[PDB]
């Protein structure tokens, strides 16, 4: 059981830094992984805004 996070979205991965976008649901990256810490996951379904904040895919700009 991965330990979550208190707010929506941010929930913990193994491996940070590198995500996905309203465009590229993953970018391409290599041995780049942040350390295991709270933030926002791909492999779910969730992007960053160019506000640089992880928000659902469906919570895209119009």
């Amino acid at each position: 059981e991965a330990e979550k996070c208190t707010k929506p979205n941010e929930q913990w991965t193994k491996c940070g830094g590198c995500e996905g976008t309203c465009a590229q649901k993953i970018v391409p990256c290599t041995r780049e992984c942040k350390p295991p810490r709270c933030e926002c996951i791909a492999s779910a379904g969730f992007v960053r805004d160019a506000q640089g904040n992880c928000i659902k895919f469906e919570d895209c700009p119009k």
